[PDB]
């Protein structure tokens, strides 16, 4: 047939539900074409299939209003005939539409609201939205590719897209750019080791899609329903979701930080965690006392290994439960964790959500007044839904309920009165349940057996979960689930905040668009094996992009046994993971540093020595992160968009916009092969802290650097500044330290940097102004500060050392102030001219050579 000439590529599913044969497919007005070889439907629409017809566009004060009717039904039930769109242009950079239910509210996902670069037109029939980049005319979105599907439990809305280059979508195992050929991703939060196709911990309805030439927009389902997403090679997506409404955020852009940056002013920018966070973290699951839990610190610190947190797995607890500790091995837990205070360093444990429901009443205080308070998860006769986790039998907390809130912040008050914690490990968040929906099982109904199920693992929604039609203040668990882990982090936060009165430090498991704004995440149960090493980099990079950049993995790998190689080469990466936690499961052999032969230990302590050497630049990319919704670690595309070869480079990371840190992610190797944007870029082992070549001059170019075991590739971009710190085994200690910069010299001897300085812990500091924050720029044979803003905390650093790279010739002289210095040396090999100075980050000064 003439309507059924459609390029493969181009083939939209008419058949998404169920296996189709031909007469059927032909019966919903599609076409039926196999495929010569998921894959390309062979059941698909034609343009005519029916879709929605705009009616009576209205243009308003905030943009435009329309009608939209559907004539001739879907093969779902319970199609919604009737819409309301609503268009609204929000700022230059942000486009906002809705398409509702008139006649009835629907659910929600609930959220604080904050020539344009977009022009936005509409189809007719079939209705569509389309999206115009005003400045070079592309088709950024157009929706009249595909039918509008809105049903009460079916959403579909397409778009093609601008290339074959997207990423988003988290959380999967996956590359950063994404599959366009037919790739079903689905998004249900679940508790699975991370494996390819799978919908993982959390959920995050937002892509990042790039344009020839380097711009880029994205685009924000709003909708925490059970979905899937799929992307075809024409190249187009569809959202498929179960529930809610279809409330999109375009955003403009044009540059790919841009994008993220104006995706963050919608769900928030990322919070600043304390100073000691980005410190070393150890853990593992079977520091089964007090006395072994000492010994780790002990064992670190013997062997000279920084650590600024220890943490607890299920061991602390009594009988595996929330808000215990047992009285064998832990008996003396509050004096331990006082003792790691007094050493200056902080202590995390693990909190799990599901509360046990099986002891005697009156005799565990969490349940008992849980039950008082009305807090947990109902089923359908008012009663507790009763799952199974680690303890046994228990109820799941209810954290969108108000009253749950507060008896969550009074439980960690309480339990922070017995064993003063610095911050909260919150896992089994999806929420994980070891049965299938309760103990009772669950009802049959259309939440649990819904028309349209996403591509989940175990074909069900209440598969590794609770019932999906169990009730929650809000909504039903339907629609709730995949903000359960975020709705815990919020709670969480606010409650560290009022037990501790200083900045919260919460890493959850599962994960939701906005998450940053209260938390961090780590990646889950990773094998330790090189394939999760070097995957690894990719999901950081993603979670980055997302606005969640305190974010890792357990490094030397969660799960199995690691290697002393492997370990090296994960601890190095590792070290510039922005959250830096070794963790470990309970049957696997060590794997803390001081486990290893000499050799490793001394690559291991390198890497965590580099890591505080660093921490004040990497405190200032939080702060850039916090207030400016910047990203941390960063891939190079973001910060290199119009060199197209970044565009899939994702075994290479950027910290901030200059450092670039290309590891050995595979066992064996003494080299690495990386791709160097252009410019000269300096090697970080040529600045002095406590044939390699030490500048490369790229044009834009992949080159294979030497790397030995010992050696992990860090370049610094030349044009910039960076802060440094000397040494400690503990940021308290490293804190006090003297400060060095690291100076790298533009041919034309420019450079500039930045400092964000506070005192690490304190909330509302930049509402209060109690920082100091000071710019550093190289200029013809000068290096200056310049004093943004100067208070307390700050005034009393010390500068020590500059290192100026890329100095050409040996100076006769070099000045401080005006004064000769005490000492300074230059390499006419590497060009590296070092200073001796006694300056004060402070006070203005002026370094010069000639
Ligand atoms: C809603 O959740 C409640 C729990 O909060 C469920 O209560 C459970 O109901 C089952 C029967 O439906 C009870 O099983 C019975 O146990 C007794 C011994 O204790 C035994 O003699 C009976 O033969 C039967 O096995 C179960 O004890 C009870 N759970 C608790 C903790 O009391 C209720 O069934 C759930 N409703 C739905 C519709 O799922
Ligand atoms: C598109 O809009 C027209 C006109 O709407 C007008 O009347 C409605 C009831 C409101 O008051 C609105 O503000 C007015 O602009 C709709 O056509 C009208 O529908 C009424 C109810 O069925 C009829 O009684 C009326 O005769 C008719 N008016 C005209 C001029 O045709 C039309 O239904 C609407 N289309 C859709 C799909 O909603
Ligand atoms: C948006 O997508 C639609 C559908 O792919 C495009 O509309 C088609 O345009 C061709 C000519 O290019 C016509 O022959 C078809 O009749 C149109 N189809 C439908 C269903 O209307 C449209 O061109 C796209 N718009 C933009 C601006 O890219
Ligand atoms: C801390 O280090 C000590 C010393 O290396 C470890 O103690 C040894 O443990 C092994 C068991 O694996 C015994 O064979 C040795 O005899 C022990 N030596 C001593 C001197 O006690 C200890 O296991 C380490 N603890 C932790 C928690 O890592
Ligand atoms: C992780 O290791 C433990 C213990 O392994 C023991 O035997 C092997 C062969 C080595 O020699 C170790 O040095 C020794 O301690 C195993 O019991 C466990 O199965 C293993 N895990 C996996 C996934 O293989
Ligand atoms: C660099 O400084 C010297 C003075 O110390 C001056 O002669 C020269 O013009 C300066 N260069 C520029 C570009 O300002
Ligand atoms: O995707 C291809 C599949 O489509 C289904 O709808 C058909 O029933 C199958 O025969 C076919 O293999
Ligand atoms: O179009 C019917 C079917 O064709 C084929 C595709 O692999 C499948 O995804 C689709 O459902
Ligand atoms: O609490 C026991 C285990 O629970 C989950 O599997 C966590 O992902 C893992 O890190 C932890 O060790």
């Amino acid at each position: 047939p003439t309507q059924c000439d459609v390029p493969p590529n181009s083939r939209f599913d008419c058949a998404p539900d169920k296996a189709i044969t031909q007469e059927q497919c032909e019966a919903r007005g599609c076409c039926y074409i196999p495929a010569k070889q998921m894959g390309q439907p062979w059941c698909f629409f034609p343009p005519s299939y029916p879709s929605y017809k705009l009616e009576n566009l209205s243009s308003s004060e905030m943009g435009y209003t329309a009608t939209l009717t559907r004539t001739t039904p879907t093969f779902f039930p319970k199609d919604i005939l009737t819409l309301r769109l609503d268009v609204m242009m929000e700022t230059e950079n942000r486009l906002h539409f809705t398409i509702k239910d008139p006649a009835n509210r629907r659910y929600e996902v609930p959220l604080e609201t904050p020539s344009p670069l977009y022009s936005v037109e509409f189809s007719e029939e079939p209705f569509g939205v389309i999206v115009h980049r005003q400045l070079d005319g592309r088709v950024l979105l157009n929706t009249t590719v595909a039918p509008l599907f809105f049903a009460d439990q079916f959403l579909q809305l397409s778009t093609s897209l601008p290339s074959q280059y997207i990423t988003g979508l988290a959380e999967h195992l996956s590359p950063l750019m994404l599959s366009t050929s037919w790739t079903r991703i689905t998004l249900w939060n679940r508790d699975l080791a991370p494996t390819p196709g799978a919908n993982l911990y959390g959920s995050h309805p937002f892509y990042l899609a790039l344009e020839d030439g380097g711009s880029a927009h994205g685009v924000f389902l709003l909708n925490s329903n059970a979905m899937d997403v799929v992307l075809q090679p024409s190249p187009a997506l569809s959202w498929r979701s179960t529930g809610g409404i279809l409330d999109v955020y375009i955003f403009l852009g044009p540059e790919p930080k841009s994008v993220v940056q104006q995706y963050l002013d919608v769900v928030g920018y990322p919070f600043m965690p304390p100073y000691w966070g980005l410190g070393f973290h150890l853990c593992r699951w079977g520091y089964s006392s007090t006395a072994i839990t000492r010994q780790v610190v002990e064992n670190m610190t013997r062997a000279h290994f920084p650590l600024d947190v220890q943490w607890n797995d299920l061991d602390y607890m009594d009988s595996r439960r929330d808000f215990t500790f047992n009285k064998d091995g832990f008996r003396d837990f509050p004096a331990m964790v006082q003792e790691l205070h007094q050493g200056g360093r902080r202590y995390m444990m693990i909190v799990d959500p599901a509360i046990s429901s099986s002891g005697p009443a009156g005799s565990y205080r969490p349940y008992d007044e849980g039950l008082r308070r009305g807090v947990f998860i109902t089923n359908e006769t008012g009663q507790p839904l009763i799952g199974k986790v680690w303890p046994g039998s228990t109820a799941f907390p209810d954290f969108t309920n108000p009253t749950a809130l507060a008896w969550w912040e009074d439980m960690v008050a309480e339990f922070h009165d017995q064993v003063p914690f610095d911050g909260m490990w919150i896992d089994m968040n999806e929420p994980s349940n070891f049965i299938r929906g309760s103990e009772d099982g669950c009802p049959n109904n259309e939440l649990e057996n819904p028309p349209y199920v996403p591509g989940v693992v175990g074909g069900t929604l209440q598969a590794a979960t609770i019932c999906a039609s169990s009730h929650q203040f809000l909504s039903t668990h339907y629609n709730l689930h995949n903000l359960y882990g975020l709705t815990e982090a919020i709670a969480s936060h606010r409650a560290l905040v009022k037990a501790r009165g200083t900045r919260p430090f919460v890493i959850s498991r599962s994960t939701f668009a906005g998450h940053g704004r209260y938390a961090g995440h780590w990646t889950g149960d990773v094998w330790s094996s090189w394939e999760q090493l070097a995957s690894s980099v990719p999901e950081i990079l993603q979670f980055n992009l997302l606005g969640v950049p305190l974010v890792g993995a357990d490094v030397c790998g969660f799960l199995g046994n690691t290697s002393e190689e492997l370990c090296v080469r994960w601890t190095q990466l590792g070290a510039f993971y922005p959250f830096m936690r070794n963790h470990n499961s309970l049957l696997s052999l060590p794997q803390e540093p001081y486990s290893f032969s000499e050799p490793a230990q001394q690559a291991m302590r390198k890497a965590l020595t580099l890591r505080y050497a660093l921490l004040p630049h990497l405190y200032t990319l939080f702060h850039q992160a916090h207030v400016a919704g910047e990203t941390v670690a960063r891939p190079l595309f973001l910060e290199f968009p119009k060199d197209s070869s970044t565009w899939t480079v994702d075994h290479q990371l950027l910290w901030g916009e200059a450092l670039l840190i290309t590891p050995v992610l595979q066992a064996g190797k003494a080299e690495v092969t990386g791709y160097f944007p252009l410019g000269t870029w300096y090697d970080l082992q040529t600045v002095p802290i406590e044939p390699r070549e030490p500048a490369i001059h790229s044009e834009g170019q992949w080159v294979t650097l030497p790397a030995p075991l010992d050696t992990i590739n860090v370049h610094l971009r030349a044009g910039y500044i960076i802060p440094l710190q000397g040494p400690g085994l503990t940021t308290t200690e490293s804190r006090q330290q003297p400060m060095a910069l690291a100076v790298a010299l533009t041919k034309g001897g420019e450079a500039r940097g930045e400092l964000f300085w506070d005192d690490g812990e304190s909330l509302e500091v930049l509402e209060r102004g109690a920082y100091t924050q000071v710019i550093f720029l190289a200029r013809n044979n000068t290096i200056v500060n310049e004093l943004v803003r100067v208070t307390s905390e700050g005034a009393g650093l010390q500068l020590q050392k500059v290192t100026v790279l890329g100095v050409a010739t040996a100076p006769q002289q070099v000045l401080s102030n005006g004064v000769p210095v005490s000492n300074f040396t230059y390499s006419p090999d590497t060009k590296v001219l070092d200073i001796c100075v006694s300056l004060l980050m402070g006070e203005q000064f002026l370094v010069s050579w000639c």
